[PDB]
């Protein structure tokens, strides 16, 4: 359960090697990890530290709508991408002609219009590109034993146009005994700030697709590439590691939804979530 | 001591036999399947060519060189004695997918096309794609030489746009490279792995690729992390694998690169020598 995440934190603190990165700060890094989180009658929202669930829900709906505009997500109260869409950051990447908030062809664009010619964030891409999100839902409805149910956000062609290359680069879905499972490949995971957020993110997505396809949520397999702890996250994570985890909350979908695009934020309710106080961990940039 | 050796593969075989659920697949046969597995194989002064069963090393070497050249022609690999792709390029098979206008052997935009010209408009196997697409294979080599701490060293063969034009969607869809202490490591994401026939072949394949890139970039090979999606054992493979599972593995061989190669395209099959490979008889 949650001990698997805490075990990964401990393993990086005890066996992780020092490795500098692009942000100038240091990390303790381990390459190649895998954890398994059950989705059966529980939702893996971490209890040893309060997780920004409101951000998790809005960002996933922000992904599903295909939006690549940081202002669209920030206006919902979730400012997690405002640093990567700011004028100073876009200029540091050479995007002087882009309006502030244009993250480029990122998660939302690749999920819904993979292969389309990206112009800007306010363009209409209807009918353009590959709709991977609907393709995986239809494949599950008709051929649940398929071993190719993959949604990939890593686009080498669109890569130089992205404000930040996708961290959760590829995910695969798996069905057996009417149970829907999902494995995520995260090329680089910020164990302090991003990883707890990403775990609930793809657990919520599996709950959405299971509800649409009438399946029961199974497991979420979290595979990491460069699993790293930033140096300014060492002391906060040592505090979290000394906390006793509480029971995971449960996720209730309030109404019967037929299409993935009809999900609203008011359709989801987290019950029984009593986390420890939040731990401030600053984003590296 | 287990460590990152062949015992991990045998352990995965045992775990699927004991905890794998029955799951039908696209083929007429069944599988015992487990979703989500990960193993670690050391590349330090040894090469993970499995010893509990003889591995088609000639196929491993020729197929990787066939990928590096950007070829999507099954006949080009078949002419080297490796007929593993001949079924997916046959005339009967191409017609069953709707590719009636394709010459026999045209596998479509597959690994060789996606590794070297990702995003280019695919025509056929005899086309010239010079200057078109993203050369991921050269990009990862350049990134390792100049920015080894980069967390984006990724070569991805999964192309949703080119997917309906492929004779077979990529099983090993994405791999990532990692550098620390002058050691090059590689993690592979395999969406579905045949533990009996494919997985031992794929382990040596990407371990050999790590040896090639380490030789060019002047780094030491480290570990190869094998991540699996649908790790499955075919039902007709259960009894042969139970026999292999009762065998004691022998020490891994060593891979020797005979000459100093500067570019990934200059590697020939005669540049590699496997020494000390003593596998068990085939089952
Ligand atoms: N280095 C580095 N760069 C990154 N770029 C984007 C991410 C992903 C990502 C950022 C932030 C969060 C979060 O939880 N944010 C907040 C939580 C709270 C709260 O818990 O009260 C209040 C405010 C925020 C906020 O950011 O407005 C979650 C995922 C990321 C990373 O993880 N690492
Ligand atoms: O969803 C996300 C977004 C970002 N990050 C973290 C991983 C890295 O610490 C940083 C991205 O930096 P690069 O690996 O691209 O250098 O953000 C995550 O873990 N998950
Ligand atoms: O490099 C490869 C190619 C194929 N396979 C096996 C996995 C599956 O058993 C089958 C492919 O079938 P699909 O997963 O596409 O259904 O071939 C491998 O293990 N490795």
């Amino acid at each position: 359960s949650e001990l698997q995440y805490l075990g990964q934190i401990q393993h990086i603190l005890r066996c992780g090697v020092r490795k500098d990165d692009r942000t100038g700060t240091g990390t303790l890094s381990v390459f190649g990890m895998q954890a398994r989180y059950s989705l059966r009658d529980e939702f893996p929202l971490l209890t040893t530290k309060r997780v920004f669930w409101k951000g998790v829900l809005e960002e996933l709906l922000w992904f599903i709508k295909g939006s690549t505009n940081a202002k669209e997500l920030s206006s919902k109260g979730v400012k997690i991408w405002d640093a990567n869409g700011s004028r100073d950051f876009l200029d540091s990447l050479g995007f002087s002609t882009r309006e502030e908030g244009d993250l480029g062809p990122v998660y939302g664009f690749q999920w819904r219009h993979f292969g389309a010619e990206y112009r800007d964030m306010e363009s209409d891409y209807s009918g353009q590109g590959v709709d991977q999100l609907q393709r995986v839902i239809d494949t599950i409805k008709t051929n649940p034993d398929d071993r190719r149910i993959i949604m990939c956000a890593w686009n080498p062609r669109d890569l130089p146009l992205m404000a930040l290359p996708p961290c959760h680069a590829l995910c695969q879905f798996y069905v057996v005994n009417s149970e829907l499972s999902c494995q995520l490949y995260q090329r680089s995971g910020d164990m302090g700030l991003g990883v707890p957020f990403n775990i609930a993110s793809y657990a919520l997505l599996t709950y959405m697709i299971a509800h649409i396809t009438g399946l029961k949520p199974g497991d979420f397999i979290h595979t990491l590439g460069d699993a790293h702890i930033y140096l300014n996250h060492i002391e906060p994570l040592k505090i979290q590691l000394q906390r006793e985890p509480r029971p995971f909350p449960k996720l209730r979908i309030l109404r019967k939804v037929e299409k993935i695009d009809d999900f609203k934020a008011e359709d989801f309710q987290i019950e029984g979530y009593n986390p420890h106080p939040t731990i401030k961990m600053e984003m590296a940039v």
